[PDB]
């Protein structure tokens, strides 16, 4: 198992690298810190997870003291939906490159196809609570994307919870200039994602595997809901290659070559997570965990089911 795939820029992408969803301004610089001393060289951001400042703080003081050069280092950030005019994209880009105290990103994303009315709130609502659309489209959002390549902004552009037939209107776009070089989206046992990952493969997109772990922390969490990292029969899986539970569930989807993207703000739980590159899941372990496929999405993006852009009315 290399440590990165090749993307269709030409560059090469660490496999392994560190969700911030949710991690606490209080407590990311430290995870972040943590992570890059453990061997993390990939960190996952974004403008809405309001902590892009704090894990750019850790980003910096790494450099600073000489712990990673910046070209061993690759930093993904995503444009908020709030952003897809094309008179925007270029400052949402430029807010994460200040906040995140660098000069450039090696991959912007797309966050979701849909986009929303511009303004200060990120979610803005109509008075009966629907998510209130912008008129843009994919295609024009791309084009801006595409300018931000040619300014040097990023190295990368990519996407995020398209659909098939979402990442296709991309490839077909007139006049296209980059294709988009990953899709992140959300991929575990549970929702195993076969059809929407071959589709990309085929088109030599790399696909990001998110909320790896099935998210506990989500904040809208039920009880009853399923549980990968207590699922007995993976659990098994694990006992048997003497690993953790969250091991099996990182060391699933790179063996499927995609690029995964595990949370943590535990420093413990960071180390043992990056440690997956001394063992493998057989075949059969990786088909009998494809098994447990059952639809089940942590990101359903529930209150956006009437915009005319949400990706999860197609079946892939
Ligand atoms: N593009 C998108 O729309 C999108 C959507 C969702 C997620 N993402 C990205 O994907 C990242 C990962 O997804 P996620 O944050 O939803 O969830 P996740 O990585 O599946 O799970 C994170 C949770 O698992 C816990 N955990 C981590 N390592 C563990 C271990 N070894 N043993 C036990 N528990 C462990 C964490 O606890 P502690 O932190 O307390 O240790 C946290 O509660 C996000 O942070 C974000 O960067 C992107
Ligand atoms: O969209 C992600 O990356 C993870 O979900 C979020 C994260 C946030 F910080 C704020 C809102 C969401 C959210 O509701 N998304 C689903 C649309």
């Amino acid at each position: 198992m290399a440590s990165r795939i090749l993307l269709n820029n030409g560059a090469k992408m660490p496999i392994l690298g560190l969700g911030t969803w949710k991690s606490p301004p209080g407590q990311v610089t430290e995870a972040v810190k943590v992570a890059i001393d453990v061997g993390y060289r990939h960190i996952d951001c974004a403008h809405v997870y309001q902590n892009e400042n704090e894990v750019g703080v850790a980003i910096q003081e790494k450099l600073r003291e000489q712990v990673v050069k910046r070209e061993e280092l690759f930093i993904v950030s995503k444009l908020w939906c709030t952003y897809h005019e094309k008179g925007l994209v270029k400052g949402a880009c430029q807010k994460t490159l200040s906040d995140l105290k660098l000069d450039y990103l090696d991959l912007y994303l797309i966050h979701w196809p849909t986009g929303f009315k511009p303004g200060k709130e990120f979610f803005p609502l109509d008075e009966s609570g629907n998510v209130v659309p912008s008129d843009t489209n994919i295609l024009d959002t791309w084009a801006a994307m595409e300018e931000l390549v040619d300014e040097g902004l990023v190295k990368a552009i990519g996407i995020s919870n398209f659909n098939h037939l979402q990442v296709e209107m991309i490839l077909n776009k007139p006049g296209l200039k980059y294709k988009p070089a990953v899709n992140q989206i959300e991929c575990h046992p549970y929702l195993t994602q076969e059809k929407l990952i071959q589709y990309c493969q085929s088109k030599g997109i790399v696909v990001t595997a998110y909320s790896p772990l099935g998210s506990p922390d989500r904040p809208w969490a039920k009880p009853e809901d399923p549980s990968l990292l207590e699922d007995p029969r993976i659990k098994a899986i694990a006992a048997k290659h003497n690993k953790t539970t969250a091991q099996v569930l990182i060391r699933f989807p790179m063996q499927r070559n995609l690029v995964v993207i595990p949370k943590s703000v535990t420093p413990e739980r960071i180390a043992e997570n990056f440690k997956v590159f001394d063992f493998e899941l057989s075949s059969q372990d990786m088909t009998t965990l494809l098994s447990y496929n059952r639809n089940w999405r942590v990101c359903g993006a529930l209150s956006c089911t009437s915009h005319k852009d949400y990706p999860f009315h197609e079946e892939f």
